[PDB]
């Protein structure tokens, strides 16, 4: 036993996480909580969040997700900055081995969201850390002046659209439909950017090819999805924002899954984050693909630490 | 009568936040209030498990801010209180005081408020030492004698709450045994052999006593034998449980316990009620959780189920 034993262990330090994290503290259950490779999770690449309520104005991805750590630790949770690559669930205490160390738990919080999806090309896999990317506000700066394209139609899409109108000489928003899904003040908001700034639609296409040299991407090649006709369109970089991807490729086989996504009791009777193993609990984007708000993933991660406590509790 | 897209009945976390995500899709939200402005959030000292905010978070506080970031957006906020409703119809009709309202789509959000024992005693005493929130009447008792009634969650960590206010708590229960998390009653337990609890099993509250000034005490009954027992105390706690404010749907509603039953689930539309265009969020679909954070969530995705509703109708 050097392995890292705990009565809690929660994976993720995103809003489901550090939520777990403070109802877990307050409940004398000592939790430990496993931030992984990125810390904060998917808010701390967003500039903008005007929908955590409480916070009228000014708030940043960031900075929540810092307020959030604090809160945490201010009630003496162990954040471990580790990354847990196996885990095995045929044996309690549950063992999860991490890149530096391994941990041991009677009860488990899954928070480890989502990222993100990429179509799948061949000359997009190629482009890699050369033009093709998935985060704006990571790789925004290297396309200063200068024409990128942005693929899909949700929130995500349009406020990297937006983030690098005010860095990019023209951002070129990528659809395969005439409309897009994302909040409505956002659409206005794009649309005010594309009559009067740099945002040019490009709706009812796909991403065929990401065309370039050695040098990195030099264009990519769209596709009407009415007509099939293609056309070429000449930029430095593409960001694909086509959605986000579930974190449960370590869980495979081990606790029931459908699209990647974990399975949960859900219900009106309590106990709803319950994963398919008793003991395991399920939060934020890991389990929910219908809504996936900050909000929504805060108020799961209390309900999985709730769960978590009086499932500690019927033990003997 | 007034008409909106959309109506939402309730001013807590739950409807607040369903307020700001439905201000974000061009839905202009209609927001009743209630005659408790704020929720059960206003009747705290303190808040320490809102995730992401520092010490000195106050219940008030928390909710000013909520009601400010749905007024920046927008929200069309209604002091008002619904006192029948009209479901079989569209738009959904509600009677409120001073004003009648319809609605295409309707979030529920009205919360839960604490049950009392119905005793007459009971009601006339009312405020002036017999109440059910404990944060709102606990300064009173400073090293005095209280009584809370009760044996769940609400009882057991009421009766902790007094125990370093007064001088002794008498927790009164009508089985042996108590109903509450583990590590609750474990704090209650050592506060009986070592602290300022009192345990009164097997008992209820007969009656209230006291005079034109407050409570002077109250009387058990055993629930074995019938034989009373009178106690000295200058409060009485109700902590019975709460109940969901859903009295006005009742038979437009399918309901249980008085909880309005919601489609819930993993594939989306979670909220939606038993009528189609209606959704609930917060305490009154909620029996198990009961959170701040969680109204909050709830709230949430009601707006989102209403707006994917709202936009099916063209
Ligand atoms: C660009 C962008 C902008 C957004 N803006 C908003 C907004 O304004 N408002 C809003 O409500 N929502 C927004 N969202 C959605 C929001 O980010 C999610 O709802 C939320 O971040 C999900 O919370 P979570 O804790 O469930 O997952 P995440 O926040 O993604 O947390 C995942 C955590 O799990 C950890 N992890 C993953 N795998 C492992 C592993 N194998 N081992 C150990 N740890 C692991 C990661 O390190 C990470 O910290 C946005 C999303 C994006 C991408
Ligand atoms: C004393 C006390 C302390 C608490 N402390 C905490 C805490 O520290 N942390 C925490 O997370 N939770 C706490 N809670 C619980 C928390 O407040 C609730 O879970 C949450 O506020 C409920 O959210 P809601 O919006 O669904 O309902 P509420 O917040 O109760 O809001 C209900 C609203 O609906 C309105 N309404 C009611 N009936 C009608 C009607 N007929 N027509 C129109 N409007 C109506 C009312 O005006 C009210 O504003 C506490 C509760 C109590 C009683
Ligand atoms: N400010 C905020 O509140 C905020 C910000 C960001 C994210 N979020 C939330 O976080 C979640 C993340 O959503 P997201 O925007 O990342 O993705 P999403 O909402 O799932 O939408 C992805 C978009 O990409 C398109 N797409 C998907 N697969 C594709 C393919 N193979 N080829 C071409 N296009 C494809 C989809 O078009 P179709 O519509 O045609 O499928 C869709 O419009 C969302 O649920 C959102 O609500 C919220
Ligand atoms: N903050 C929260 O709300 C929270 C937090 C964690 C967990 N929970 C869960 O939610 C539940 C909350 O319990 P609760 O105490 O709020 O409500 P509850 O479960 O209904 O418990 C109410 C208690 O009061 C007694 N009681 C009820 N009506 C009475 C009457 N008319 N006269 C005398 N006594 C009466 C009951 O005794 P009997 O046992 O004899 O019926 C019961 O012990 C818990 O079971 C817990 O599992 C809630």
């Amino acid at each position: 036993s050097d392995m890292k034993h705990s009565k809690l262990l929660i994976l993720g330090s995103g809003p489901a996480g550090y939520t777990a994290a403070v109802y877990a503290a307050r409940a004398n259950l000592n939790p430990v909580l496993i931030t992984g490779m990125q810390q904060g999770g998917q808010l701390t690449t967003t500039t903008e969040v005007e929908n955590w309520p409480g916070d009228p104005e000014g708030l940043t991805g960031p900075g929540l997700m810092d307020r959030m750590k604090e809160h945490a630790e201010r009630f003496e949770t162990e954040i471990i900055f580790d990354h847990i690559n196996e885990v095995d669930f045929s044996t309690r205490p549950f063992v999860l081995k991490g890149d530096a160390a391994s941990y041991s738990c009677d009860a488990l919080i899954i928070s480890t969201g989502a990222s993100a999806k990429y179509l799948g090309l061949e000359s997009e896999e190629a482009f890699k850390g050369r033009g093709v990317s998935a985060c704006a506000t990571c790789d925004g700066f290297f396309y200063r002046n200068q024409k990128v394209a942005v693929v899909g139609g949700g929130n995500t899409a349009v406020e990297e659209a937006l983030y690098l109108s005010n860095i990019a000489a023209e951002v070129h928003l990528i659809h395969r439909r005439d409309s897009f899904r994302a909040e409505k003040i956002l659409i206005n908001r794009l649309m005010d950017k594309v009559q009067n700034g740099n945002i040019v639609l490009h709706t009812d296409r796909v991403l065929d090819e990401v065309l370039g040299d050695e040098m990195g991407v030099t264009g990519v090649r769209l596709k009407d999805v009415k007509t099939g006709g293609t056309e070429e369109l000449d930029v430095m970089g593409a960001f694909i924002a086509i959605g986000h991807s579930p974190n449960t490729q370590i869980f495979q086989g081990q606790l029931d899954m459908k699209d990647g996504y974990i399975l949960v009791k859900s219900g009106l009777e309590g106990n709803a984050t319950q994963t398919s193993v008793e003991g395991i609990f399920a939060a934020g984007d890991v389990m929910d693909h219908n809504y996936r708000q900050a909000i929504t993933s805060a108020g799961t991660g209390c309900m999985a630490a709730l769960d978590a406590e009086r499932y500690l509790d019927s033990l003997n």
